[PDB]
């Protein structure tokens, strides 16, 4: 069941789409992944049209004396590094490249064959219509309120995802259709931008009875879990977690999103044991207005979420971080003391009590969480302004490389062992295919072997 690209004829009505969008420009194609490997490919069989590129890429092939995929990781690490697509003295001579690259060099990739394979990729794109034999589904991974999630391959691809199927019937029995919706507004602003640390959406679609969410596969279970087998973690163990836990939240504030339901259960691992935060069913998109209601879980909730009728915004995500750290280190949330089944009790300590915390825990752990846990948001670490950037600079995270932990370049502590009719219009703008994650995931297996299958014919 593998992709098949149309015949070039498509050229000229989808050259003429875009057009008519005002799609075929430099930065529009660029920034698409699958644009930019074919015009890469373009410039590197007509170096001659780049007077700079041809001189470098004559010195290289002396230095390393070669035997063309080094031409594409060069391009790809090194031009693209310096060129970028605190003021530098060859400024001018970057503008004088890019500005070759954006304009004559374009205009030649336009009318050249390598955009006739751009229209071919884009045509197939637009042609997505996802059902369940699409997919090849597998073991249960994760059950909830409304459905279950199920490890899948796509056919065409082979990439594995996760499945999230949310049964309809079940859904207009316990009437949470705005939350299942939410659910699929949120995972959309966020699932741009490609981060690593938020269990993201590549496609949504529907059937006659089912709501599917195709997701990055999570498959080491959750902290919640881990943290019942494990034990406590200790400081070092913990810094890991929070880290690739704030990159996540950074993610999400940037696209003006509260996520309003940070605790363990909600952070998955993968199967080398980094993190991603899942389930941005409670999320709240806060860029025109900001909510009032309370909502998350009650040992993890901040202040001003509790708080009768106060406005509230990112703040509350810093605050239940720092509920979450304590319960990484100590095995429970701060303000549930005895394992209490009273919600009253644990809102009114939220607000109240005073955090003891013990010997053990090192200065700078004590700075961040007393941080984190301040209760007037006017004080609070990540809300004096600079967001995540104040949480990372907390002394606890003193000797972390940021760049390091992005890329997921520090060891994980714990690897997981191995092994009606109007209902149905509701449900109308549910399908969405993210452009840019079915291009990534293209890239990633099928495009190089697909477009040389396609050169033969
Ligand atoms: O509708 C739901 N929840 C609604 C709800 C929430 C809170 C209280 C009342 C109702 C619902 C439905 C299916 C599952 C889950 N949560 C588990 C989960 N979420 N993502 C994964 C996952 C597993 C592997 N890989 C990637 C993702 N697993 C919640």
């Amino acid at each position: 069941k593998k992709i098949l690209l149309p015949e070039p004829s498509i050229r000229s009505v989808m050259q003429k789409y875009l057009e008519d969008r005002g799609e075929v420009t430099f930065e529009k194609i660029f920034s698409q992944k699958l644009g930019y490997l074919l015009f890469r490919d373009f410039c590197l069989n007509h170096l001659e049209e780049a007077r700079p590129l041809v001189e470098f890429y004559e010195e290289i092939k002396k230095y390393e004396k070669l035997e063309v995929a080094r031409s594409r990781e060069i391009f790809d690490s090194y031009i693209m590094k310096e060129l970028l697509a605190p003021p530098d003295l060859f400024q001018p001579y970057i503008e004088e490249i890019c500005q070759n690259l954006r304009g004559d060099v374009f205009q030649k990739f336009i009318e050249s064959d390598k955009f006739t394979r751009f229209c071919q990729w884009k045509n197939v794109e637009l042609n997505i219509h996802l059902t369940m034999n699409d997919f090849s589904v597998h073991r249960i991974i994760g059950r909830g309120g409304f459905g279950e999630v199920y490890g899948c391959r796509k056919a065409d691809t082979g990439k594995m995802y996760a499945m999230k199927c949310l049964d309809k019937k079940r859904i207009k029995m316990k009437q949470g259709e705005t939350l299942a919706l939410n659910e699929r507004i949120m995972l959309s602003l966020v699932s741009t931008g490609d981060c690593p640390f938020i269990v993201c959406m590549s496609y949504a679609f529907h059937t006659p009875d089912k709501l599917s969410f195709i997701l990055d596969l999570m498959n080491g279970g959750d902290l919640h879990y881990h943290l019942s087998q494990h034990g406590v973690f200790s400081e070092a163990d913990m810094r890991f977690y929070a880290a690739e836990i704030i990159l996540g939240l950074e993610h999400m504030h940037n696209r003006f999103v509260v996520y309003r339901d940070l605790k363990p259960a909600n952070i998955l691992l993968d199967e080398h044991g980094h993190v991603r935060i899942s389930d941005l069913g409670l999320a709240c998109d806060f860029s025109k207005k900001k909510p009032h209601a309370s909502v998350g879980t009650h040992g993890y909730m901040a202040p001003e979420v509790l708080q009768k009728g106060v406005a509230y915004d990112s703040s509350a995500d810093w605050f239940s971080l720092g509920c979450m750290l304590f319960k990484l280190l100590r095995g429970h949330s701060p303000f549930r003391q005895h394992k209490t089944k009273d919600k009253h009790e644990i809102d009114r300590m939220t607000l109240t009590m005073a955090v003891e915390l013990p010997d053990s825990f090192s200065p700078e752990l004590r700075s961040l969480l007393e941080g984190l846990l301040q209760r007037d948001v006017n004080r609070r670490l990540g809300c004096l302004g600079r967001g995540a950037q104040e949480v990372k600079e907390s002394p606890f995270f003193r000797s972390l490389d940021w760049q390091m932990v992005f890329l997921q370049k520090y060891p994980p502590p714990l690897i997981p062992p191995r092994g009606l009719d109007s209902d149905q219009e509701l449900y109308r703008n549910f399908p969405l295919t993210i452009s840019e994650r079915w291009q990534q995931e293209v890239a990633e297996t099928v495009f190089d072997t697909i477009n040389a299958e396609t050169d033969r014919l």
